[PDB]
């Protein structure tokens, strides 16, 4: 209403009560005007290899991204999160866009100048039928930036469609969004709309104090037999003789069981120690990749699998972890100092390790001439009693993706880690409306290309509301907590510097507390 | 209401249910002051032709322009409209002018600055009496762009009256459109009407799988009989004998039929390829004309005929057909390669060719000493027991016309295609009000001359309700159908280049699907 009125507050705080806890996030965004008012037809340079060909548009829309968990949680809530739930579940988001200020720059003479446009307009919509492509669950930038004080921009919308080579295909489809019904707000209107998550499986937020192949008891020996010794001393040699034990602690390996781990896809593995690793270019040779119409995709980061083995910390899988990058860290060709590595450690109870082989099977029919053979296994599709955890969420990581929309898909957890989501948050499309400059006295039918340089701020907020599955542990000994460093130190983590600038100094999970399997 | 308060959302999209189809588009408008807020008395040009001159008035007024298809369906609508209907109509439409901005124009010291007038007004007034001439139906430019993400020029509003040469008669009339009551706007404030269609015959979007002249039953002879020999051998000669026959499929040109096809007003045939036509000038002297008040104009297109016949697609009318211009087409004298040549074949069925002759008819009475003549009729007015078909509709053609004030006027379908109306969707004027600069302080009884320059800009909305007419059909064999073309090309077809132009590539007519005759 009006000029003179704020049409709504600032809100962030999380509220703990019971089994919920409600996150509230109120940053300030800047709106550009992007393409100047125009869709383009982009694709790829005329160089590029096929495997990194695409066709699309570029639209003058901009879009709304709070899909990273740090937009919501901040570090102290995460570490309440994590040392005292087993899991969490979005349950449903309010969304707010408020205090909107169109403003007119008149660059002229060298000069700038910024006045506000009191009548000016922006467009916002809500996909909620899931007709656009859908960009969100990308991994992008331009999310709402962790830090409350923090002013970002918003990112511009952009989608793929089909291609060969640089070019179309009579199925690629084009969409103009202002085909689309939206809302038009002038300074002292706002937006709001609310969504409900689907029923989803909590995230689990512990790591298992038990290993697969140890769930037996010690003390007790098997009733069942397998096959121990093949052969037998006769004289001076051997002969064939099948021999028959019982499984007890002492071959503990030996021992009949009910499960088997978890799916692989086998990744290569490279040492955080730079001499370790071979003297030569193996990051797109050596890469796991899967094979779509011609061409080849990394496969990043794939299946969830354990990062290493014991005391193999320094190892991990050339693309089968997310690798977060330290505060002011650039686009391209990085030392490992900048960037920060995942550990996917914690699963290995159940799941294998990326860089190994699944295990040995037979690939012969023994006989007495004939000495048995076996062959690893690099890849291995699910078999029944297979059981694996999922991949791990971040504070810094995705929260959802949506699920893409098949005919089949197995398990569909998305492989960055979160929820997924066959109807996920709507994308939240905004834009400046054209204003255009002083026409011509004579009417032309060509379209205006000549508009007022504007361009819109504004506050928004988002509250989720998450439900908590709490931990009810009766082990006797203290477990595994998320810290703080205990010592001194020139900065605080998590903490603004001595110029302002706020950074994230670490990955942090959610796997502290224990469960048994 | 307010400043800070929009008034109304955009709203564009297609509503398709049951045997109704509602469109809505939402565009942005630019309102120019024209001819220095004056009425203006224009003619012709003193040496121009006879068949050139005019009289009239340019007004300062504006007018809104939505009666091409294209206006109200994406080309995906119209795909889904003409594969899948064999009629549409309109039926009633709503209008919207909101979020209008007044602004001031300070190009002073060859700077330009650009300021919100608050305070400004703009004056709308819909002509709902018909008492203005009404040149809407005259295929103007200025129509809403196809696209809706273009920002068009509001087109001037202008009108001819009776012309003796240069000069105006007794008769001529004046009109002041101030002269009628019109609401005055502010930002702030917004402009509704509805409008409902008077009953129209529905368009039919369908072909006849049936000619005209097949339509009997192969299998069986007629029990009418027709002169078939008028002589027999006789001897070594010859001798007059008339004889009968019933005409069965041997002879199918001769069976008695109930029904003719429809007028024909002859046109001139010219080739697509340029070897074909003759090297002179002839696009007036053999062009198709009536003659009025002692003036020549063009018949163009003229009435519906067939455009060539089987296997004579390189052939077209010299002005029998709707021509379209490409995207970035110019005025004046460009190529066929430039241009889009509409094909009205279909209509063959029942429709003469437009570059042939309706037919034959004797001239003279034979006899012993005459032979029998007959002579082509090149103009063939309308007949008892003639059926026709209308001229085809497109999505980049116009959609309405004023059924002219007069007497009598036989099957008041308008020839550029479309609906005849008596009561047309009313004229939609439009104009920024004079807001004069500063006055001198001493009094003076002439005119101001003096103004502030001002331009508007605002949204307009128009919503549409169709009837459909649904296809029903019974044949075994598919059908055809409107389709995107297959392969990979650079640009897809309906859709913005690289540099952000939208285009459409060719015509589309609405008949696809079949029917009997």
């Amino acid at each position: 209403d009006g000029v003179g009125n704020s049409s709504g507050n600032w809100h962030c705080d999380s509220t703990w009560m019971g089994d919920r806890v409600i996150t509230t996030s109120t940053r300030t965004w800047a709106l550009p005007t992007y393409n100047n008012h125009l869709y383009k037809q982009i694709s790829s340079q005329s160089g590029a290899s096929n495997d990194n060909h695409y066709f699309g548009y570029s639209t003058p829309w901009g879009y709304f991204d709070f899909n990273r968990f740090h937009c919501h949680f901040s570090p102290r809530d995460w570490q309440r999160l994590i040392n005292n739930n087993w899991g969490f579940r979005p349950k449903r988001l309010n969304f707010k866009l408020f205090n909107i200020q169109v403003k007119e720059v008149t660059q002229n003479d060298g000069t700038t100048t910024i006045a506000n446009n009191l009548t000016s307009t922006v467009q916002v919509f809500t996909d909620s039928e899931y007709q656009l492509p859908y960009v969100l669950g990308s991994a992008h930038q331009g999310c709402l930036p962790p830090f409350p004080a923090d002013v970002f921009m918003v990112p511009q919308y952009g989608y793929l469609t089909l291609n060969n080579g640089s070019q179309a295909v009579g199925r690629s489809s084009f969409y103009c969004l202002e085909y689309f019904p939206s809302q038009m707000l002038r300074t002292g209107n706002n937006f709001t709309f609310s969504y409900t998550f689907e029923d989803v499986p909590f995230h689990s937020s512990y790591a298992h104090s038990q290993s697969l192949d140890r769930l037996m008891n010690p003390l007790i020996d098997q009733y069942l037999y397998y096959l121990s010794r093949t052969n037998t001393p006769s004289g001076t040699t051997t002969q064939s003789r099948l021999q028959f034990s019982q499984a007890g602690a002492s071959d503990i390996r030996d021992q009949s069981r009910n499960w088997l781990p978890g799916p692989c896809y086998r990744q290569q593995r490279v040492s955080k120690t730079s001499a370790d690793n071979n003297n030569s270019e193996y990051s797109w040779t050596g890469a796991t990749k899967y094979h779509l119409n011609g061409r080849d995709s990394l496969v990043n980061p794939g299946p969830a699998m354990a990062s290493h083995k014991d005391d193999e910390e320094k190892f991990f899988p050339q693309s089968g972890v997310l690798i977060f990058g330290k505060q002011g860290s650039e686009k391209t060709n990085v030392d490992i100092e900048k960037v920060m590595i995942t550990d996917e450690e914690e699963i290995r109870t159940t799941n294998p390790v990326a860089t190994e082989q699944y295990g040995s099977v037979s690939t012969n029919l023994q006989r007495g001439n004939r000495q048995a053979a076996t062959a690893d296994v690099n890849t291995q599709g699910v078999l029944p009693g297979m059981v694996w955890q999922d991949r791990d969420v971040y504070l810094q990581g995705p929260i959802w993706a949506k699920i893409p929309h098949t005919d089949g898909h197995f398990h569909p957890s998305p492989l960055m880690g979160g929820f997924g989501l066959k109807h996920p948050p709507p994308q939240i499309l905004i834009k400046n409306t054209p204003v255009p400059a002083n026409p011509s006295t004579t009417f032309s039918a060509a379209k205006f290309a000549s508009f007022i340089t504007q361009y819109s701020t504004g506050q928004v907020s988002v509250e989720i509301e998450w439900e908590l599955q709490k931990e009810n542990s009766k082990r006797w000994n203290p477990e595994i907590q998320y810290t703080s460093n205990y010592n001194k130190s020139v900065n605080v983590d998590f903490t603004v510097d001595t110029n302002g600038v706020y950074s994230e100094p670490r990955p942090i999970g959610t796997r502290y507390l224990t469960r048994n399997l």
